[PDB]
């Protein structure tokens, strides 16, 4: 693609059209990019003594890239609605990437006031970690995705990576890595850039809920043909009646004492809080009490464990210490933000294959119980993995995180994101961007010190991404309605997912998946 | 293959060449086999109420055995060097096994002088385990593989094997085995063995350790969009201030409290030892308070546990209890031999992946906090697996084992080897030879007796191992040197990895395979 | 971080035309390439003047630069049975990583690196 | 790469100071002239590469070689009070050529400064040409030989344009990665 | 080449002849 000045080189494609065996969206966005560091690689590590859970050591390149690793730069709310509404699942499978109608703006501030002046010759560089030789920093959650509102224009997010450290310090197995050492693109204005990406086989989401629960699973009329003990001393409890061995065939009765097939999935226990800020312990232990690993001696936070419910049957007011994620409102400091402040997800759909984060698990035998001995129990807060255990996945919200690179590591067990989302082997590569140094006046005699003297200068255009997502068609012989997603009729202030009276978008709820039901 | 007396059956092939894609190893000893067991089968067993957790129950054959499962019987350490420092990973994919330039040697005690002559007409009888109807003794790390020297003879291993048991007695479900009943081929002299296998699909193995951390895997310049609770209480702590719920947005600084995408690899926490031997309790617990598990009422040593790092950073004196592989110098007794005669494997490259063998694992909560309770913390000694958990496998070392077989189970999880390598479902197979037995003067009369007097012979010859080796080239766009294996360039007493004054090969340090570096 | 090649003085006697400082000597070595400014006159007098033409607008240029080089390499072939020197980073906790920029963005190069690892026979 | 305006358009005849130094008269000329140099290893090869080279081989060479230039934005600037500032001059020019015949005097591998940053992101001054000739003390022979650079042909470039070049070194024994395990 | 115990695996070739642009040693020992 090579096109002149006075010419575009490329057209805004926004839409979104339903195939019903799959839906295809396309979204474009307005970017700018400014001249981080000031085109340096600079190296960065933690502060001499200011923390020690939190020490690191890594590098900041002058490189910005793209990402749109959140749902909401792709499904308008009501798209969304209408994925979630009718789909026993969904999935990723086609992405093309475009990067068009670029500008190159130089400033100068001459006195007290700044001019801003087109440089037609200047370029841009553009490549795609295609081989994954770069460390893969998205699916973090970072800030710096699209717009969910296609209007807004946004800036570009500067590149940086961490290493391996001791500390403050850094060991010899630390890896430096230049992206100037990288073929890429050099643009100029009408000059573009294409892309096209093919997803892997990945399992299709859960768009449902389970309409049976795993301990609910039988025939309530029939009993079943096999025996169980209940009675180890209670008899005809009158004469010479110590004890006894007796033995009950499971009924419908018995319900929660019958022979299983399946267990939940498993468990990690997390600290229980409620939104009532007086039902608490009048102590600060979001870290002292909270559930957490350790590598090499450091202390991380355990935020989204295993999938474990958030509350239990009427409740819905206990969320589990960070067993969850938790959306921001619009306009809210970054810094000690009130409750009335965020959006808390609840994952209340789940009920019936996973335990409750804050609840225990269930109940061990830890003992030779005799006449001597009484029978004790130990009540088991941690569980591994079993043979028989079966269980359901986070769910995935309007504006939550999409895929995740899977780490190159020798094993995995279940590698779907614990954020929720798609984990992916080799997902879609990082898009680097970034404005080629303009060298200002340089001396009449030859200087062999380093140049520092540039012009400063930006750079914005347009970008694109269309996604071909795959979906799974509902097919239920229930007979009554089920739950859907839906507006509040109700006379209202403002519009749900609208823009206010000075023009700023904003989202009121985080919105899930799960609310057409499917059997077990 | 049939030829002559004076025909040599075969010749000396010792050498290896690189392909760039793959490396092929070719290694050829001279062995020597007496006859084990006086021609006899002979039911063995543990000894009269001398151990409990040591009764077992087998069988001892007239039959030896060839083993090759350690690297050094393949790769001359300048071999290992090359492929160490060059690929992101390697596999097995073929093999060719050969047995020729047989000699039988009979012996005869006459006087006070021992005559060695030949026995021409005598033969020899070999086979190959290939439909694993034999018990696998071999990836025990036993003794009698190939000399890591070429020039080295060695002695062929006798064959035993162990069966089911209930203490010292056996128990109707036990098999005995005859290997007379196993169809094998009889060589005289100038006769010769021929034998080809091919591995199966395993993974590469680990040459990499990888350049970040499980925790350290986001972007340091930029704030997620995600939001955690790290207030409970504290407050502007001045007037009617007890408590609130305040939540903050993660940031480069709060590292250790971002939500998190995966976990580190299951664990099984070891007791933690010094190597001086002052640091420790005055107390012989390497039994009584060293992590083990039992079947059958029979406790056993968990040896090697799952991959767990040896030593936290800033210690590397502090070896988990028998946490890890360890190799006895040249001439050690194998009783009691002193810290200064052994050596001890580091696994200290899987940092970033697992947790520490000596230190805990995580944190869990166990209660459910109010005003009235306080939250209890209960620290995790034992994991198991979970969804979202990655993790790297154990080192193989130049000295360590290859492959092992994976039992035929229901049930397996990850089949790696714990002492690390490579599991198969179906291993190269166990070669068995041995001596025909060869009656001496027979009595002019007959007896049905039992028939015990025989000719005392030996054999020897040579044997020859081709292996075929599938390399992962090296992809990385780090720009600083990687550290390398290199031998000291320091004017030294003898030379690594060689022979000493007396002729007597020794091998200085074990050799990891970690020495390159990928990201996650 | 030293020099690659130097070209053969045209004389009529060499000896080891190997370059003193080290490299490759060659007859026809890769040929300089100059570089330069177009001169470019400010404001002319409306009236003649022969004087050499001394007035001119300053101005300086800027781009990009590309070198692509081949190199064949002669593969090593040793029956050394122990390990040979190898170049290796400092596994040990360090401050700043070998051959990196630093806290202000400085690119600096740690030691002089040989050439002469492996060995050959006489 | 930035180019400035050396000697202000200017050839000019140097030698030395009157006076001031004797094994060190000399006497030559300098140009109005930049000129590219790549004449050190780690113009080429990265660090890490530096190490894979090393360790694995015998010896090595060169072979071929690709010369481009491109992206060119020619910048005019003015000190119009006490500030400055730089525009955009599209209709310039600027001039490159490459001394195939060996007519000019080689100035290379002398391991002078200006070759390429060892690091990719370093932006660096291209230096200016000036060469030696033959000299009786600070004073000149009649044997001297001045270069005019503008007396060669070269191809003159806008914005857009570019330059191309490729060069095919010549047999020269590989280098000695090696060391003798051996002694003579 | 491949013979037998009783078969002699090579003569004695002890010789020298001129051919007056080049000349052929042979040379044999125990
Ligand atoms: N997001 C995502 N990506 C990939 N696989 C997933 C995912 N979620 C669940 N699984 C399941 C599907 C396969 O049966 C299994 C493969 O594990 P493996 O370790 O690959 O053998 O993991
Ligand atoms: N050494 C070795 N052999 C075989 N498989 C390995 C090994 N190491 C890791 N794995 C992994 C590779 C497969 O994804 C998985 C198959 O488990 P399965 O239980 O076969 O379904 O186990
Ligand atoms: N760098 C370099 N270039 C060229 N030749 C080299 C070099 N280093 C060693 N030699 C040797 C190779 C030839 O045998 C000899 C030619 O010398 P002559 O004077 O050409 O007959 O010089």
């Amino acid at each position: 693609g090579a096109d002149g000045v006075g010419n575009s080189s490329g057209n805004w494609h926004c839409d979104s059209q339903w195939l019903g065996d799959r839906v295809i969206t396309t979204s474009t966005r307005t970017w700018a990019l400014p001249t981080y560091n000031n085109h340096l690689y600079k190296q960065i590590s933690s502060q001499s003594g200011a923390s020690n859970d939190n020490h690191y050591f890594g590098y900041s390149t002058p490189w910005g890239y793209f990402d749109f690793n959140r749902f909401h730069c792709h499904f308008s709310p009501r798209d969304w609605q209408r994925l979630i509404n009718n789909n026993w699942g969904f999935r990723p499978k086609k992405l093309s990437f475009k990067l068009f109608n670029i500008q190159v703006k130089e400033v100068t501030q001459n006195d007290g006031t700044t001019t801003i002046a087109n440089n037609l010759t200047s370029t841009v560089q553009v490549f795609t970690d295609s081989e994954y030789q770069l460390p893969y920093v998205l699916g973090s959650a970072h800030q710096g995705c699209l717009p969910p509102f296609p209007a807004d224009v946004f800036m570009v997010p500067q590149y940086g990576y961490l290493t391996l450290n001791n500390g403050s310090q850094a060991v010899g197995r630390s890896s430096f890595y230049c992206l100037e050492y990288f073929p890429s693109q050099m643009l100029r204005t009408g000059n573009n850039f294409q892309f096209s990406y093919t997803f892997e086989d990945v399992p299709f989401h859960s768009s449902y809920a389970h309409s049976q629960s795993l301990d609910r699973l039988m025939n309530p009329l029939i009993d079943q043909y096999l025996y169980y003990l209940n009675r180890t001393q209670g008899t005809t409890s009158g004469t010479t009646n110590q004890s006894r061995l007796l033995f009950s065939q499971a009924g419908p009765q018995s319900m929660s004492l019958q022979a299983r097939n399946w267990l939940p999935g498993p468990c990690y226990r997390q600290q229980r809080l409620s939104k009532t800020a007086n039902d608490n312990n009048n102590s600060n232990f979001p870290w002292t009490a909270a559930s957490k690993y350790h590598l090499n001696g450091r202390d991380s936070l355990v935020n989204p464990g295993p999938a474990m419910a958030s509350h239990k049957d009427d409740e819905e007011k206990f969320f589990p210490m960070h067993g969850n994620l938790i959306f921001g409102k619009e306009g809210t400091t970054a810094s000690n933000a009130e409750l009335d402040n965020v959006m808390i997800t609840d994952e209340e759909e789940i009920r019936t294959t996973n335990p409750v984060a804050t609840e225990q698990y269930g109940t061990v035998a830890n003992n030779l119980q005799s006449s001597n001995t009484a029978p004790t129990t130990r009540t088991v807060n941690d569980q591994g993995a079993l043979p028989g255990m079966v269980w359901q996945d986070r769910d995935v919200y309007l504006q939550g995180p999409i895929w995740a690179k899977i780490p190159h590591t020798d094993g995995h067990f279940h590698p779907s994101p614990l954020m929720g989302g798609f984990g992916l082997k080799h997902p879609p590569p990082q898009i680097m961007i970034k404005n080629t140094p303009v060298p200002a006046n340089p001396p009449t005699t030859f200087s062999p010190a380093k140049f520092a003297s540039f012009i400063t200068q930006y750079s914005t255009g347009q970008v694109s991404v269309e996604i071909e997502w795959e979906l799974q068609k509902e097919n239920s012989k229930r007979w009554n309605p089920e739950i859907q997603y839906t507006s509040n009729y109700n006379k209202s202030v403002n519009v749900d997912f609208t823009v206010d009276t000075n023009g700023v978008y904003s989202e009121p709820r985080p919105i899930g998946t799960r609310y057409l039901t499917r059997n077990l």
